[PDB]
């Protein structure tokens, strides 16, 4: 069965891990390096992060906080939030990320994608696409999920994925911030749209829950407060994924 990849999401500010977390054996529990380091030695595939610094201050401080991380890791790494346009997200790569995350910007102008993949490959472009349920259809939201777009989530897949991105991350903004599980239904309803990589995102409270995410097609699961809070032990979801046959790294 296909390889499958547990994603730690770090949201950051200020060069700073928003809300911490319980790890007492770290230097500093808001670090987003030491953290970052900590995970890939305890099992975490890939990691995001996504920067809410304020604008001012925001370009230095994510190329700052790129450069940091890749110091420390050698595990792939994802960077995000208000990047909007090209020479933003070159600056990114170029200082230490291996991915960048569009979603307001890509739906905004979907040529963000092919700009952004000519220069650095496909692999290199994470379209993040928040999603919900809108009288019955699966619509596609931007500006942090403030804006129905009108965009079925259908066609925009598509359309992604022709535009030459590389992997999808999927948010179901229906479960994001719940611990109620992965929107299972909405990964099933776009795997069989794209053949890009899927990674599910929001919702996640229980071991179980990933198992639910990979029969459904996600390619990764990624989560946040459930490992920040140690809720989720990460060795301890690995095996139990490996346990009922997930092809996990171990
Ligand atoms: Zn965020």
């Amino acid at each position: 069965s296909l390889a499958k990849r547990i994603i730690a999401a770090l949201e950051v500010k200020d060069g700073r891990v928003v809300k911490g977390t319980n790890f007492e054996n770290l230097r500093d529990s808001g670090d987003p390096a030491e953290l970052g380091k900590f995970y890939s030695e305890i099992g975490i595939d890939e990691l995001v992060f996504h920067d809410h610094t304020a604008s001012v201050e925001k370009r230095k401080t994510m190329l700052e906080l790129v450069e940091k991380v890749a110091e420390q890791i050698d595990i792939p790494f994802t960077v995000g939030g208000g990047i909007h346009d090209f020479e933003t997200a070159s600056e990114l790569i170029l200082r230490g990320a291996d991915k960048v995350s569009i979603n307001t910007a890509a739906v905004e102008n979907p040529s963000l994608i092919t700009q952004i993949a000519q220069t650095f490959g496909s692999q290199a472009v994470v379209v993040a696409i928040d999603a919900k349920r809108v009288d019955g259809e699966f619509m596609v939201f931007t500006y942090s999920g403030k804006k129905n777009t009108g965009i079925l989530l259908r066609d925009w897949v598509v359309e992604v994925e022709k535009r030459g991105a590389g992997e999808i991350l999927l948010t179901s903004i229906d479960r994001d911030g719940t611990k109620s599980g992965y929107d299972t239904e909405m990964i099933r309803f776009v795997r069989p749209l794209t053949t890009l990589p899927i990674i599910a995102s929001g919702g996640a409270g229980k071991m179980e829950h990933f198992l639910e995410a990979f029969l459904a097609g996600a390619d990764a699961a990624l989560a946040a407060s459930v490992f920040h809070f140690r809720e989720i032990d990460v060795r301890e979801l690995k095996e139990y994924l490996k346990k009922h046959g997930v092809n996990v790294r171990l």
